[PDB]
DNA sequence: TGTTAGTTGGGGGGTGACTGTTAAAAGT
DNA sequence: ACTTTTAACAGTCACCCCCCAACTAACA
């Protein structure tokens, strides 16, 4: 039920067409080399390739562009309003998710401290494994139920471990945010802390 | 004060970074 | 108009997200 998946995609431009055909060859002749390295060498092949040769690829791309113009129009015109709407949402959702992940992958490279664990988090970590259930979803529900029934005294270790992680997070954030200052990124810093 | 998103567990499907160039889009 | 960003190919590695609900820091 995804309009987007059935949507005609843009033809590949010249270099990539080349790359798409070259890679399996380089891989055959260099079976153990990392793809990373093969691509670099392939781009070098492309750079050295005489303009008259690239033109061949470009000509193909330009022709492919013409069939794409025709395909995309016919497709769009064939779409009902509700389908147009879901296609737009799908594109929208796809974009935001891509931007989110990109930001997440960054912070992770930058070594941003995980946020604090709650007493509940700590509880799940201690009790998940022995919890009955056919699936993680069911085994989490099991834990959730037993948690709601925990007394305040039964909760003491979980809360204590949570408190301990609060201290952990505080410290780690301190150090990180300072390191981010050195790299001149006070924009990654929190606008508001508490205690 | 009310909203958000990132945590806990596992597991399978998903996807950005990496190596590149091109040119269509979107931003300024 | 003029510049930056992104979507387009793919193999391999790392994570990332998502589902289930609860909880809560940081945001606004």
């Amino acid at each position: 039920s995804s309009v987007l998946a059935s949507c005609p995609k843009k033809p590949v431009s010249s270099y990539l067409r080349f790359s798409k055909e070259q890679l399996p060859i380089f891989k055959a002749q260099n079976p153990d080399a990392k793809t990373t390295e093969l691509i670099r060498r392939i781009a070098q092949r492309w750079r050295e390739l005489p303009d008259s040769k690239k033109k061949i690829y470009q000509d193909a791309y330009r022709a492919e562009w013409q069939v794409y113009k025709e395909e995309i129009s016919r497709f769009k015109e064939q779409l009902t309003p509700s389908q147009i709407m879901s296609l737009e949402k799908e594109i929208m959702d796809k974009h935001l998710k891509r931007k989110a992940m990109t930001k997440k992958k960054e912070l992770t490279l930058l070594g941003k401290p995980k946020r604090p664990r709650s007493a509940y988090n700590v509880y799940v970590a201690e009790r998940f494994q022995e919890a009955k259930g056919d699936s993680p979803q069911e085994k989490l529900k099991t834990v959730k139920e037993n948690w709601k029934n925990l007394s305040d005294s039964e909760k003491e270790l979980y809360i204590q471990h949570a408190k301990e992680d609060e201290t952990r997070y505080h410290n780690e954030m301190k150090s990180w945010e300072e390191q981010m200052i050195e790299v001149g990124r006070k924009d990654l810093l929190r606008r508001t802390i508490k205690k």
